[PDB]
């Protein structure tokens, strides 16, 4: 049936990707809100700390996570580090 507003509450599902709450407070480009989320499944393969938003659960941003590969040069600032 159609996926809208069914009466099947008290239900949970498991996903392949693992989303965890990091520390560094990042601001989504679309949501533009204070959030600190990072996918462990991606952090490994990509080998880098990825930033996500809690809204990912139900938002267009969710797509960005899937099409992460599709990325280009946006910022033009020199990289940096801390305590490295
Ligand atoms: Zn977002
Ligand atoms: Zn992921």
């Amino acid at each position: 049936g159609p996926l809208g507003s069914p009466e099947f509450s008290y239900f949970a599902k498991i996903q392949p990707h693992t989303f965890i709450e990091g520390e560094e407070i990042v601001k989504c480009s679309e949501c533009g809100n204070e959030t600190k989320v990072f996918c462990q499944e991606c952090t490994i393969l990509k080998a880098e700390v990825v930033g996500l938003c809690h809204e990912k659960d139900t938002i267009k941003c969710q797509r960005f996570h899937e099409f992460m590969d599709f990325e280009l040069d946006k910022n033009k600032e020199v990289i940096d580090k801390r305590k490295g």
